[PDB]
């Protein structure tokens, strides 16, 4: 039986593990001083390509609506953005494989630079992995081959989320009014 | 206590939520109609802003890998392409207020025209809903402030998830000759 | 002397140059030829990077406002878009080396898939114009290096520019039709 | 006559004199300033809609690469950025009418926080024009219906990349050594 419902059902099964088998792996002291690192960044470019780009870029607004200031999807110009980041500054580069060349070739500029590197990607040897300063493990489990990106992002997208978090945390009371400005300023364009 | 650890149980638990109770509301005899209603569309336009958008752009990558005609961000562009389409055209409309006045516009033109308007949008009675030709619910479940809008946004790729996996079996063998072809191309670029 | 109104003058010379010696490469009878194939096109495919890529998008917009079915910025996404192409697509490539890989890449899936290939490229000898089915020329002229990419712009844009009036001639009531539709669902945002 | 012949004629004559009318209003000591407070910014929001927004992103992808802070294309997105923004850095709004609501809702929002609006619009008085700390005008002369858009367009490109080229000039050094960088880099993806 290959059913609607049968897929829906297995589909949240798949993703339910993802986000546990992601959240095992967590070292959260080092967490933390990650968080901090990211929080104390001038500028943070988010990297990657494809759905890991949306990653990204769903967390890139949600930093950017919080007063952070973030880099786009072109990879050329993600290359010129990484030549140009500082000592102080943040690259969070998101890839699964952690073996796309475009996203390998940024975080070997970045950390020329003397940029942070923060690597989100799969529990494998990778060139990232190699290249990155700390990495966060994002794992799918055993997916199905119809939904191994999906459940991907699932995970991809818990380690992003928690990132968020931590970071309202550490400035609680500009992230509430920034928020607020934000929401003020949207609903005037119902 | 707010520590780390347990703000990603309490936000993995959150998510869970959102997928049980989005999944709860499915008709799923009329989910394979829609899905049939988007495999004959000769063009489809996905709209929304924000985290919607990206929930759309990521469904949208998986349509186009496996064939399927789809539109971009900017609002006032996805209101010209909607007065384009035509009979037979769907429009996937992702809002979960139902209330924004760039998607509303977007949704009315699109009906206007003859096309087909299939809203993924909150369980509440707005301007979208009442517009659409069919709508698939999407609920984040009561969410902690911080964390509302990641839950919001499992909620709406459970939905879009499930829109791929039907599509994928409608047309098995052309999905695994058009994944096995992007593989092999993108596997060039390494 | 390199004040500002000097550079103006020089600027505004160097692109008149550009437009010139673009326009001058024309062969028209083969241009309306091209135009005539793209009106064809059930779906069209604009590739590019950088640049380049703003240039196709500066013309998708205007293209999908007058109706046309157009595919976005993700190299690794072009990709799986141009394996999907059909017999009767068209492929517009805008790469002014013709010799980017992902460009080239995309070329060649789209021309094995038996869609057309139009390049909009140097005049010189590249692989894009070695696949290509049709190219049209776009020629910088001698630049000064702070300005080279803003006179290869222009004479990327003066080739697109006659494309798009070139398919308004063809379809002239049906592109009024569209315009003024556009116009009053973009007014109401106002 | 209407020939494709004609028509790109009468093109490049409007691109023409679209440049020379809008050059022709410049106050020279005026830009220079205005140079000045974005060589200052430290971060530089650029803001727009439509063919405006690809012209702030063509402007944008040259800063990136010359080491500036830049911020995307959502307009609610553009929104957060704008409340967000501090006192010193700058917002460049790019707007031929001045009267979009998204716009200068973000011109408002920036200058309550503090920021510099720079405003880049037609010779019109608008809601732009009153909210900007500075005004560059751009004049697209008397067009024809179906060149419109890209007579426009070469009038705000012409202000765009003189603001270009004059930040270079401030920076020459560090503005070469991050072009060698970038074109270096982007050549190990050929
Ligand atoms: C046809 C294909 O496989 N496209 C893939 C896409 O699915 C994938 O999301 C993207 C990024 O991968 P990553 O997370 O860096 O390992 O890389 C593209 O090449
Ligand atoms: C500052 C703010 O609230 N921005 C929101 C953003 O969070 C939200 O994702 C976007 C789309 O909302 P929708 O799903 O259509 O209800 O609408 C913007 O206005
Ligand atoms: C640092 C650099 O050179 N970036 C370039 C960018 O300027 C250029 O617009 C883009 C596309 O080039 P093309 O028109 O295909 O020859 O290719 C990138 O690699
Ligand atoms: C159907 C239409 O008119 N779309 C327009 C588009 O052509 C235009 O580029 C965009 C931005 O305009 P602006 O430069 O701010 O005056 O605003 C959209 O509304």
């Amino acid at each position: 039986d290959d059913s609607l419902e049968v897929i829906a059902r297995k589909l949240n099964r798949e993703k339910e593990l993802a986000l546990e088998q992601t959240c095992a792996l967590l070292d959260y002291a080092r967490l933390q001083k990650i968080i901090e690192v990211i929080s104390k960044a001038p500028f943070i470019q988010i990297t990657g390509l494809g759905g890991s780009a949306l990653v990204g870029r769903d967390l890139s607004f949600k930093l950017m609506k919080i007063g952070y200031r973030v880099a786009e999807a072109d990879t050329h110009v993600q290359a010129t953005v990484s030549q140009a980041l500082k000592k102080g500054d943040v690259q969070i580069a998101i890839s699964y494989s952690g073996s796309k060349k475009e996203i390998v070739l940024c975080a070997e500029a970045a950390r020329k630079q003397g940029a942070t590197v923060i690597a989100i990607t799969s529990l494998t040897d990778s060139p990232l992995r190699r290249l990155a300063h700390f990495t966060l493990d994002t794992v799918s489990g055993e997916t199905e081959w119809r939904s191994s990106s999906m459940s991907t992002r699932t995970a991809q997208n818990s380690v992003t989320d928690l990132l968020f978090v931590g970071l309202v945390q550490l400035n609680d009371v500009e992230s509430l009014k920034m928020i607020q400005r934000s929401s003020e300023l949207t609903q005037r364009l119902k």
